[PDB]
This record gives structure tokens, sequence and C-alpha cells, in this order.
């Protein structure tokens, strides 16, 4: 039902793309250290966000790693090509992950920008539905990107008004909140969503490539797409988030914090 199932590929197109997947999985676990040590610098109230980064270094270098596995899996070079056999290749996956990985950037943003209890709590639901939303539309649409290039195309147009409903209360708690904000954190913060804004408006586009590049290399591109938007949306974002909670750490009188910003 993917596109990916309807073409042989080149030694170059396939390797590529094997090659950019485990570059992800390398990035990913190699961020995960650097989060994880960095982590006894921030503060209490803010040391989830930079947990929830390790979190998702590892849920989302665990989808690349299967990814890649799956596409060695599933093609073998067969008259001088690389050719289906019995085993698929899909993102599918992807999507399934989404489910999880999406609540835990949006919940280390809400983190960072001070919300608590109620707000905190009445925030991120709101948030996860719409995400939830967002990639549930988008999966059931993109089973159709072989059979009903339509029915992808309305699906997506779904999905997009959740994903921009998304947006719209990020942006509105980012810009309310950004006052609230320590150690010039407020300046940093705008940054961010429009990070969020470049990088996350990436996947949509990947999911429209069977409608403007149904071929062998638009595949390839897809993966490329993913590939830039899963290391902006995830990795740079990640290490955002955390110098964010470092930064507020540090004006907030957390010692670990002063000391770790002094040294550098
Ligand atoms: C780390 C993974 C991230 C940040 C994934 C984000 C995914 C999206 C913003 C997906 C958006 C979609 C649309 C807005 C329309 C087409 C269907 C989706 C689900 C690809
Ligand atoms: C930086 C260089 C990127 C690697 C290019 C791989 C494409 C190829 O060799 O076919
Ligand atoms: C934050 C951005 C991260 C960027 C990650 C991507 C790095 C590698 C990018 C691709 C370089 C272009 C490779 C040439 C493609 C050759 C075509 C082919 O062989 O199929
Ligand atoms: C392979 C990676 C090993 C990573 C172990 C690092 C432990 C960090 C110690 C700590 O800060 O608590
Ligand atoms: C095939 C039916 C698809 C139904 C889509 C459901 C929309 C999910 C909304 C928020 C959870
Ligand atoms: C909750 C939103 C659920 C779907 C809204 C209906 C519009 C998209 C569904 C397309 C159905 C189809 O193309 O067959
Ligand atoms: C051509 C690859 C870069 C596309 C970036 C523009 C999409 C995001 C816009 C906000
Ligand atoms: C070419 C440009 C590629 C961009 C690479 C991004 C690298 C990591 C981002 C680190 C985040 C630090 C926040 C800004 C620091 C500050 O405000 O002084
Ligand atoms: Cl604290
Ligand atoms: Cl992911």
């Amino acid at each position: 039902k993917n596109i990916e199932s309807l073409f042989d590929y080149s030694a170059g197109q396939f390797e590529f793309i094997d090659h950019l997947l485990t570059m992800g999985v390398g990035v990913h676990f190699a961020a995960l250290i650097f989060f994880l040590v960095v982590s006894q610098f921030v503060a209490p109230k803010y040391r989830i966000a930079t947990a929830l980064s390790c979190i998702v270094m590892v849920s989302a270098g665990l989808i690349l790693n299967s990814q890649a596995v799956m596409w060695t899996d599933a093609y073998a070079y067969v008259d001088g090509s690389y050719q289906l056999q019995d085993l698929t290749f899909s993102n599918g996956y992807r999507y399934v992950n989404w489910m999880a990985t999406i609540p835990c950037l949006l919940l280390q943003l809400l983190i960072v920008l001070n919300l608590k209890g109620k707000e905190l709590f009445s925030t991120a639901t709101w948030l996860i539905l719409a995400a939830w939303g967002m990639i549930i539309t988008g999966y059931v649409g993109q089973l159709y990107e072989v059979d009903d290039i339509a029915q992808l195309m309305i699906w997506g147009a779904v999905s997009t008004a959740f994903f921009v409903v998304m947006n719209w209360i990020v942006g509105t708690k980012i810009f309310k909140n950004r006052a609230t904000m320590l150690g010039g954190t407020d300046s940093t913060i705008t940054k961010v969503f429009w990070l969020m804004m470049f990088a996350w408006t990436l996947y949509p586009i990947a999911y429209l490539v069977p409608a403007f590049m149904n071929n062998a290399d638009g595949v390839v591109l897809r993966q490329l797409l993913f590939t830039i938007a899963d290391i902006s949306s995830k990795v740079i974002y990640g290490l955002m988030i955390t110098y964010i909670a470092i930064q507020q750490s540090a004006a907030a009188g957390y010692v670990p914090a002063q000391q770790a910003l002094g040294r550098i």
C-alpha cells in the first residue's frame, strides 16, 4: 500500500537510504548520552524536560533502527538492482511512534514554559488530543498513497486542521508565557517556536511525496526529509529545550546549573 513497494532500487538509492537511517540512529543515541550527563545540572522543576529528551532519543533512535533493519530485510540485490523480497517496508510504523514521541516533545516545552498544576494538565491534554487527531488521520491517509491519492489528500487536509490548531495552542502558550522565563530564555523560546514550525512542517511535505514525486527518487527524497525533520524536531529542539532548562535553573539559583555554565 506504500509507494516504496512499487519500485526496484539502484545500489546507490538503496545504500543511501540505509546510510540515512543508520546515521539517524547514531545521532539520536549520541545525543542521548549528552542529555543524560547534563541532566544533573538541571533544577528539579525542569529536570523532567531533559529526561523527556532522553526518552525521545531512544524512541526515535529505535524507530530509525527498526526502519533500517526492515529496509535491509525487505530488499535483496537481484539481477542488478535491489528488489522486494518476502518481508515488507513501510513508513506506517513512524506514525505509530509519533503517538508517543510528539506528546513527549510537547510536554517538555510546557515544562520550560513554567506551566504548572491545572494549566499544565489541561494544556497537555488538549495538545495531546490535537496531536493524536493529526497523527491518526494522517496514518489513515497514507494507507491510500498508492491506491487513492484523492483520499490521501482529503485525510491530509483533516490532519492539517489538527496540525494548525495544535500549533496555535503551542504559539499561544509560548508567546503568553514568554514573560515568565528567566535568564534571557524569553528570547530563546521564541526561536524554539519557529524551529517547531519549520521542522514539523517537513512531515506533511514528506506525506505528499507520493502525489508530486511517485518514483524511486521520491522514496529517497521522503527519507531525506524525515532525516532533516527528525534531527531538527528532536535533537536540535531537545538541545534548545535543555539549554533553556539549564539557563532558567541557574537564574533560579540552582548551583550545579550555575557551576556548569561557569565552566563554559
Ligand atoms: C519527531 C516527529 C515529529 C515531530 C513528527 C511530526 C509529525 C507531523 C507534524 C505530521 C503532520 C502531518 C500532517 C500535518 C498532514 C499529513 C499527515 C501528517 C501526520 C504527516
Ligand atoms: C539538520 C540537517 C541534517 C541533514 C541530514 C542529511 C545529511 C545527508 C544529506 C544528503 C546529501 C545529498 C546526498 C546526494 C544524494 C544522491 C542521490 C542518490 O544517490 O540517490
Ligand atoms: Cl527546582
Ligand atoms: Cl519518532
